């Protein structure tokens, strides 16, 4: 969680993301995928102001798994395989996902990387206690 549960964002060959390298090539709003905790893929979500938000977003579908996608146009994650939506955030909206796409503490480093990190605090999207935890 603080070192064990703890991953530097790499990117689709392994290799460990470059923040500001990575931020010049996706602008605001930009969700793209990253590997995260155990490899998980992770979206990376670039904010307004066009920084790294201080969360991802496990993509993997709380129905079966399946990556879910960011459709731009519909502004939500929809998932091909049954359906399932989630809003911008991440918060599942529309099933048969039952449960929203796990937050991620994302966080920059001195040395201009990236490191996901479990997140434990509160679901500011549920209010609810992390069901990943
Ligand atoms: S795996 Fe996403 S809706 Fe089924």
């Amino acid at each position: 969680h603080h070192i064990e549960g703890r991953a530097v964002a790499k990117d689709a060959l392994g290799n460990d993301i470059k923040v500001s390298e990575y931020l010049a090539k996706h602008l605001p709003g930009d969700r793209s995928l990253a590997q995260g905790i155990k490899g998980d893929p992770t979206y990376v979500i670039v904010t307004e102001d066009h920084q790294i938000a201080n969360y991802g977003l496990n993509a993997v579908c709380t129905h079966l798994g399946c990556v879910v996608p960011w459709n731009v146009s519909e502004n939500k994650f929809i998932c091909p395989c049954h359906g399932s939506q989630y809003d911008s955030t991440g918060k599942v909206v529309r099933g048969p996902a039952p449960l929203s796409l796990a937050l991620v503490k994302a966080t920059v480093t001195e040395d201009d990387k990236l490191v996901f990190t479990p997140w434990t605090e509160i679901d500011f999207r549920t209010g609810k206690e992390p069901w990943w935890t």
